[PDB]
């Protein structure tokens, strides 16, 4: 199944398997992502920061590689990874990488 994730108008597509390899995340848990399902357009809608989602999706496609885009502020991205509940293990690699 093809999944469409609409972030403030910017649509991303990926395989259901891709998101499910990380079941303890918002997008990897049907019970959590379904709270954002748009019945009208058959897609998941997130009224959030667009430039950050690129790094969020690549996290899944890369197997866990969490890299903040150079153009996205540290405080913004941190909020995003937190909202998508990427996990402590990844939030650590992220902190060491950023400095704190």
């Amino acid at each position: 199944e093809r999944v469409v994730i609409n972030v403030s108008g910017l649509r991303f597509e990926t395989q259901l398997k891709t998101l499910n390899q990380f079941p303890d995340t918002l997008l990897g848990n049907p019970q959590k992502r379904n709270r954002y399902y748009d019945p009208l357009r058959n897609e998941y809608f997130f009224d959030r920061n667009r430039p950050s989602f690129d790094a969020i999706l690549y996290f899944y496609q890369s197997g866990g590689r969490l890299r903040r885009p150079v153009a996205v502020p540290l405080d913004v991205f941190s909020e995003e990874i937190k909202f998508y509940e990427l996990g402590e293990n990844a939030f650590e690699r992220y902190r060491e990488d950023e400095g704190f």
